[PDB]
């Protein structure tokens, strides 16, 4: 597939872009641009976010600032990387993000996206903007 096909509407245009031209300064500006949207939802940022993510190889400057708005305090990001990994292991992943509350899986995806030791590949991109 392609991530287009599969992401939500808000992000799509962001992320046709970025496919399209995996230039480095266009993809952040982007980036940088959904970071800072006017009123956006997370997850539209979060999806914009984890694709830049796996075309421009880098951490999303800033993508710790999104959760800044609202309480994770009640999740363990240590936790939440462990479940997920664990989930990639035994071919759960999806059916593990579905299970996940709307605000635990945008935590997860800026941990994972923010840890340079795990890199996704295409298929758990794919997986966590669907």
């Amino acid at each position: 597939r392609s991530f287009s096909e599969v992401c939500c509407a808000e992000a799509r245009a962001a992320i046709i872009q970025m496919e399209n031209n995996p230039d480095e300064t266009v993809c952040n500006r982007i980036w940088k641009i959904h970071r800072d949207l006017q009123s956006s939802d997370l997850t539209t940022t979060v999806q914009v976010m984890m694709v830049y993510r796996f075309i421009s190889k880098r951490v999303p400057e800033g993508c710790f600032a999104i959760l800044s708005g609202v309480n994770t305090g009640m999740y363990n990001p240590r936790e939440l990387k462990r479940s997920y990994v664990q989930s990639l292991s035994s071919g759960t992943s999806c059916e593990f993000l579905r299970s996940l509350d709307k605000l635990a899986k945008n935590l997860l995806a800026v941990h994972v996206c923010s840890d340079v030791k795990m890199s996704l590949n295409k298929r758990q991109v794919i997986d966590f903007i669907s």
